[PDB]
């Protein structure tokens, strides 16, 4: 029933789609249009601003954008991409389309595409809200490594975990961090046991979508089965707060990644259509579906 919006997608992704290391204009006019989208889109808008040191361009300033939408319900879905991109000495023009590009496209796109749920009947009730997370300073500024890596995520944990109004860390159900989303027949694995059947669920929605007539092209890409490996990524530092993750990345990584290709010019637009069929349909039915409070801490 919810219905594609490509024009939204494509002219938010070329909004995006920018040079945007930290601390660089770009990243600026990314920053302020996430919190200007998020505001059109209904959310409550938050900016977690901090300053680091950090190898290479010594202290920076990032800021974390969140949006949610019934800030005080009791629990919360939360889905996250990273809008910085990668520090390149030769390649000053990167762009890094999959990464995260196209994951946060598809966060704004998706609450788009479920507006007339989300700003109506979904502000009736108290049980669950949505939460937007746009990590700043995923990217290592010259090797990736547990210090340098994932500065925004690291930030936005401790200050989750360290307010109350239970720790508000504790209230988020499961973190959806989307990334490596744009490639051609992109692939998505189960990392952890305690969201397998979230995983599942995107798996049915896939298969029922192929069914009725609904995906571009033949392949699936939610695969029934568990990773045998771990992508590092800005869930850590929820991992370390016990928080369960859903980690929506694709593997292999697209041919692309972390080289000058990784641009529109390589993108799949099919692959993307597909994706955000699955996953808008996947987030209505989260939220349609609670009822008590989720507990997927084992
Ligand atoms: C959104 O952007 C994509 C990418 O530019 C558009 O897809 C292109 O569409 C034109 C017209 O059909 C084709 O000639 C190109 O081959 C497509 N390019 C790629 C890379 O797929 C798409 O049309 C846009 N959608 C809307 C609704 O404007
Ligand atoms: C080349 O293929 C791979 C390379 C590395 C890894 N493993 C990890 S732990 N990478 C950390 C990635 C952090 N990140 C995310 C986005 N930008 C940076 C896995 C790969 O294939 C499964
Ligand atoms: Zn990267």
């Amino acid at each position: 029933q919810w219905r594609d919006d490509e024009v939204h997608f494509n002219r938010t992704l070329d909004s995006i789609l920018v040079p945007r290391v930290v601390g660089s204009r770009g990243h600026q006019q990314v920053r302020e249009y996430l919190v200007q989208s998020l505001n059109g889109l209904g959310f409550q808008t938050e900016v977690d601003e901090f300053k680091q040191r950090v190898p290479v361009f010594g202290e920076l300033t990032f800021a974390n954008v969140v949006g949610t939408i019934n800030p005080q319900a009791q629990n919360f879905l939360a889905l996250a991409c990273h809008y910085d991109s990668k520090y390149f000495p030769n390649d000053p023009g990167f762009v890094g389309a999959t990464d995260s590009a196209v994951p946060c496209a598809i966060l704004l796109n998706t609450a788009k595409t479920l507006g007339a749920y989300l700003q109506k009947e979904f502000r009736n009730r108290s049980d669950v809200g949505l939460m937007l997370i746009f990590f700043d300073g995923e990217e290592a500024f010259k090797e990736w490594t547990d210090a340098d890596s994932v500065y925004g995520s690291k930030h936005l944990a401790a200050k989750l975990a360290s307010k109350r109004s239970p720790r508000n860390i504790d209230r988020i159900e499961v973190l959806v961090l989307l990334d490596l989303i744009g490639a051609r027949n992109p692939k998505f694995s189960s990392f952890y046991e305690n969201t397998d059947g979230l995983h599942s669920s995107l798996v049915q929605i896939e298969k029922s979508l192929r069914t009725a007539g609904q995906l571009e092209g033949n392949n699936n890409m939610f695969l029934s089965r568990v990773s045998g490996g771990l992508v590092d990524d800005d869930h850590r530092p929820f991992l370390d707060e016990n928080v369960p993750v859903l980690h929506l990345v694709a593997t292999p990584f697209p041919d692309v990644w972390h080289t000058p290709r990784d641009n529109a010019a390589n993108l799949h637009w099919p692959s993307i259509r597909n994706f955000n069929r699955v996953f808008r349909n996947f987030v209505y039915q989260y939220l349609k579906r609670h009822t008590s409070p989720v507990n997927l801490r084992f």
